[PDB]
């Protein structure tokens, strides 16, 4: 088991791959960017790879990525913050869901700051950006 320092993606992969039936409790991610946010794409994957296949376990599932250039990470992950508890397992998946979703908004934010500073922002950018910061204000070589 190597350690490993927690970071949202690691823990939605890890616990995904060790409980493949939390597949089932993601929401449609199709149309999200993979590049914004690292990891993201990998976790859409093994996602699809679940629900492309009920019944799996965690070994047939890393059966079909063990020939890939995310093998070593998902055999890492498959071993690391392993929650033996399901309660704690799905509390913890659905927690960091909302997390990788509020790091989605925040990624936004800092796009129409960018567009901001280069060219100036539209009406509809500006509610948006507005939004975006009253809502955050209220709130080893694995690549993610």
């Amino acid at each position: 088991v190597p350690q490993l320092k927690r970071t949202t993606m690691r823990i939605l992969i890890g616990l995904l791959v060790q409980n493949p039936e939390l597949a089932t409790l993601v929401p449609p991610l199709e149309n999200l960017d993979e590049n914004k946010l690292p990891g993201l794409g990998l976790f859409r994957e093994l996602v699809n790879t679940c629900l492309s296949q009920p019944g799996l376990t965690t070994g047939q599932l890393l059966e079909h990525y063990r020939g890939t250039n995310n093998a070593a990470t998902l055999e890492k992950l498959s071993m690391w913050d392993d929650i033996a508890d399901k309660n704690i397992a799905e509390q913890t998946f659905t927690d960091s869901l909302n997390h990788m979703f509020d790091s989605l908004l925040e990624l936004r934010q800092e796009e129409l700051i960018a567009r901001e500073r280069t060219h100036g922002l539209s009406n509809e950018e500006r509610l948006e950006l507005w939004t975006l910061n009253q809502e955050l204000a209220k709130k080893d070589d694995i690549p993610f």
